[PDB]
DNA sequence: AGCT
DNA sequence: AGCT
DNA sequence: AGCT
DNA sequence: AGCT
C-alpha cells in the first residue's frame, strides 16, 4: 500500500482507534495513530491557518494550527523521513467526513522545497502559491469528492449548493509535478507548507478532520477511507 | 499540430527558411521563421546565459543572451500571448543537431509565473530552480535523446561514449506541471525563465540550436524535426 | 533638489499645472507634470491595489491600479532610469492633502529589485513585504505627518482622533535600506512594487493623492510641497 | 554593551578561554565562550558555505558549514532569541586574525526573514542577496577593516594586494536596514542565513575566524576585539 | 464634477 | 606554542 | 563563414 | 454516543 507522511487536523476522537477525547492535531508517520498529538480548539465556522515545517538539519517535522486573534497549537516529533518516505513523493491536502461532518474547506494553499547539493552547494527547488483555485485547476489532481472554483476554494469533501456539508464523503487534492523530498548526497534540505481552511458543521460534533501529506506519487485514496482514516489510510492499524 | 511559442537560441544559418546569414537569437510564434531576430555572437565551448520576461502589462516577449565579459544579444517582440496560448501549457527547453552538430547542454534553468485575480486581487503562483539534474528527475518530461544526470547536466542531443555530440539529434525537457500562462480575469500576470547552456563544436560550424518553448500540455517532438526546426516544428512554413 | 521618479494616483485634477480634468494615474520623471496619464475611475473608501514594474531589457515603467470587481487603469512610459537617477536610491511612498483632502491609508507595501553582474551572472536581489505596519517600525523613515500602526495601518497624511483626515497635510515612508536601482556593469535589472491603498473622502471631492517614488538617497519632503505637489516636487514646473 | 548572538567559525583554539583544541563551529549567545560547538574539518584555500537556520516553533538555532564533496559539520543550541535579543537588530558578518591570521574573504551572503502576525495571519519579510559586492555598496555598514569589491569579494579583515592576510586584523559589514526578528504577536517567525567563505593563511596555524551575528542596532566592534574576541564581544567573560 |  |  |  |  501507500506511504503516507501526514499532519492531521483531526475534529472528531475516535478513542477506539487511539485519538485523544478532544479535537487534536497529529503528527502521522505510516499511520491513522499518530505519533504525537496536541489539544486544538477548532473554531466551528471560522477561517484557520496550518504551518507545516521540516529540515534536515533538526529532521523535526512541526506544525502550527491557528486563528486570528486566539492561541495557537503545535506539535512536533522528531523524524529521519529518509527513512520513512521514498525520494521522490507528492504532496497533497485530504479530507474525510463520516456519520458526522463538516465543510473542509481550503481557502489557499502554498508549499516550497528546496535540496542543496553536496558536490556543488548549488540548491534545486520547487515553490507553488494557490490564493484561488479555478473551476479547472489543471496543476492539481483531484482524487474522489475534491472540487474547485466554488467561490474560488477547494472543497475537498461534498458541500450542497446551500453549503451545507454530507457525510461519508472524502476527498484530496495532489500537486501535479513530483517533488524531490530527500536525497542522500544534498548537505541541507527542508519542505514548508501552509494552508488556510474553513471548517464548519450544524452537527454537535463535526467530523472528521482535514490532513496535508506527503505520499508516494501514485497514491490514492484507499478503499473505505471515508471517516476516521482521513483518505490516508487502508486501515486503523 | 502543436502551438509553440519559443525563444530560439539558432547557431546555424538556414537562409533557404528565412534565417538571417549569421547566428541569432530569435522569437518564434508558431513558426520557425521568427517574428524577430538579432545576430548572436555565439562563443563555443563557453557556458551562456539566456533570460526570457514576459508580462500581461506590456505583453511584449523579450529575451537576453550573454556570456560573462562579453556585450549581451537582445530581441524582443509586441505579442498578446492570450491571443496565441491556450491558458494552461507546459515550458520546456528543446535542442536539435542535423549534418552538422553541437552539444546542447544545461546546467541549470528556472522559471517563476504568476497571476493576480482581478476579482480578490490575489497572487497564484509557481517557481521552479534546477541548478543541477539527476539520472532520475522525476518533475521533468524527457522526449526524444534528451538525458539527465551525466555531471548533473541536462544533454538535450545525443552525446557519445567518447564526449562527441551526434548529428540528426532531437530532444527536450519539459516541467512536469500544466502551467497557467494567461487568465481573462487576471488583473496582472508575468513570466521569467533563465537557463544556462554549454553548446561545444569540435566539427568547425556548430548547428542546430537550443530553445526555450510554451506549447499545449500534450506536446510531443514532431516527427522529423531534427536539423533547422529545432525540434519544435513538422515543417519550416 | 531631490530627483524624482514617480507613479502618481492623482485624485484632484490641477489643471492650471497640466492635470487632465478627472482622476488620473501618472508617470512622473523628475516633475509633476506627468510624462504620461491615464483616467482612473478612483473608488471612494474601497482598498485598492497598485502594481509598478519596470526591467533593463524592456526600459519601459509601467503602472496598473485596480479595484476588486473594476476594470484596471494602466500607463506606461519608455524610460532610461540609468539616464535619470543616481545608482542608489530610496524607494518610498508619498501623499498630500491641500485645501480638499483624503485619507491616504497603506495596508500593504512589498518591493523586489534584482541586478545580475555582466562579469559573473551572479545576481543581486532585496524584496521587502509589510502587510502590517508597527507603531515603531524601523526599518521605515518617515517624513512629514505619515504614522505607522493605527489599525496596522501607514497613514501617510494626518487624520484626527475622530478619524476625518486633515487638509494642508504632507507625509512619506521610505524604506530604509539604500537601493541599486541600476549599474552598467549589469547585464539584466529589474524592479516591481506593490501597496493597497484606502483613499476616503467625507467633504465631496477628494485631494491629493498617493505616490511610489525613486529618489536620491538623501531625499526628503520638499518644502510646502502639500496639494498638488504630493510631498515630490518643490514646484509645478 | 552590546547584545550579541553569533554563529562562530572558529580557526583558532584558544584554551583559556574554553575553546576545544581543535577548529569548531560554535553557537555563541551573549559570550565568546560558546553554549555549543562542533569539531570542524576547515580545509585551508577551499571555498566553504555556512547555513544558519532558526524558527520560533523549535526555537533552535542550527548551523551546517561545509566544503564540497566532503562531510558537513553542525551546532544546534535550544534557545528563545525572544529572551536575549532586542525585538529590532541588525544582521552582520565578522571577522579578526591576532598574532596568528587568515582571509577572511565573503563571496556570498544572503538572508532571508519573516513574522507572521497573530491577529491577521499576514506576514511582513526581509530577503537580501549578495552575490558580488561592488567597491562602494550603499547596503553594507563596514566597520573596522572590511572592505568591498577587491574581486567582488568582501573581505572582512586586511589583505594585501597580492592576497597575504595580515595580522590583529578586526572587521564587519552589516546589512544597512534594521531586521524585526522576533515579535510576541506573531505566530511563526523565522530566519536563515547562508554564507560562502575563502579562509586561506601561511601560517601552519590559521586564525581567528569569521562568525554571523545578530545585535542591537547601533552594535559597533568592541575596543581591542581583535584576535580571539572575533570583532563581537568586549572581553572573554 | 456639478451646479448656477 | 609557551609555560610549568 | 571561408575558401575556391 | 453507545455499550457494558
Ligand atoms: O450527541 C453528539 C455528542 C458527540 C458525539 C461524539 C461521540 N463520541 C465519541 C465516540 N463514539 C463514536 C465513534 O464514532 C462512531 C461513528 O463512526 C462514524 O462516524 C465518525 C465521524 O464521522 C467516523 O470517524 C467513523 O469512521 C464512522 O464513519 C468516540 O470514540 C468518542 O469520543
Ligand atoms: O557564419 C556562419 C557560417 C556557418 C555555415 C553556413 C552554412 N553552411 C553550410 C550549408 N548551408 C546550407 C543549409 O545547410 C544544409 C545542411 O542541412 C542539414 O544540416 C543543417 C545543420 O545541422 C540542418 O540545419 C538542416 O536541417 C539539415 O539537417 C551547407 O551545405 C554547408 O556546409
Ligand atoms: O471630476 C473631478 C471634479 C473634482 C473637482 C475639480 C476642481 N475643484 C475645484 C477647484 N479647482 C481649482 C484648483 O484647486 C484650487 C484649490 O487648491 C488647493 O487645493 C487643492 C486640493 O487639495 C490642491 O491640489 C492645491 O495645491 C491647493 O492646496 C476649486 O477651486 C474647486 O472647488
Ligand atoms: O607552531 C604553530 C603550531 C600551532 C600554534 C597554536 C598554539 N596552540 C594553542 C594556544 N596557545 C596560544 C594562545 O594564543 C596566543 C596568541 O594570541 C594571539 O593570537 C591568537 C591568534 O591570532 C588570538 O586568538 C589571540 O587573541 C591573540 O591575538 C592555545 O590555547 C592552543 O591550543
Ligand atoms: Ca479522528
Ligand atoms: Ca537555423
Ligand atoms: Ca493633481
Ligand atoms: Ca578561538
Ligand atoms: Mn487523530
Ligand atoms: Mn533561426
Ligand atoms: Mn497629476
Ligand atoms: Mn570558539
Amino acid at each position: 500500500a501507500d506511504t503516507i507522511v501526514a499532519v492531521e487536523l483531526d475534529t472528531y476522537p475516535n478513542t477506539d482507534i487511539g485519538d485523544p477525547s478532544y479535537p487534536h492535531i497529529g503528527i502521522d508517520i505510516k499511520s491513522v495513530r499518530s505519533k504525537k498529538t496536541a489539544k486544538w480548539n477548532m473554531q466551528n465556522g471560522k477561517v484557520g491557518t496550518a504551518h507545516i515545517i521540516y529540515n534536515s538539519v533538526d529532521k523535526r517535522l512541526s506544525a502550527v494550527v491557528s486563528y486570528p486573534n486566539a492561541d495557537s497549537a503545535t506539535v512536533s516529533y522528531d523524524v529521519d523521513l529518509d527513512n520513512v518516505l521514498p525520494e521522490w513523493v507528492r504532496v497533497g491536502l485530504s479530507a474525510s467526513t463520516g456519520l458526522y461532518k463538516e465543510t473542509n474547506t481550503i481557502l489557499s494553499w502554498s508549499f516550497t522545497s528546496k535540496l542543496k547539493s553536496n558536490s556543488t552547494h548549488e540548491t534545486n527547488a520547487l515553490h507553488f502559491m494557490f490564493n484561488q483555485f479555478s473551476k479547472d485547476q489543471k496543476d492539481l489532481i483531484l482524487q474522489g469528492d475534491a472540487t474547485t472554483g466554488t467561490d474560488g476554494n477547494l472543497e475537498l469533501t461534498r458541500v450542497s449548493s446551500n453549503g451545507s456539508p454530507q457525510g461519508s464523503s472524502v476527498g484530496r487534492a495532489l500537486f501535479y509535478a513530483p517533488v524531490h523530498i530527500w536525497e542522500s548526497s544534498a548537505v541541507v534540505a527542508s519542505f514548508e507548507a501552509t494552508f488556510t481552511f474553513l471548517i464548519k458543521s450544524p452537527d454537535s460534533h463535526p467530523a472528521d478532520g482535514i490532513a496535508f501529506f506527503i505520499s508516494n506519487i501514485d497514491s490514492s485514496i484507499p478503499s473505505g477511507s471515508t471517516g476516521r482514516l482521513l483518505g490516508l489510510f487502508p486501515d486503523a492499524n
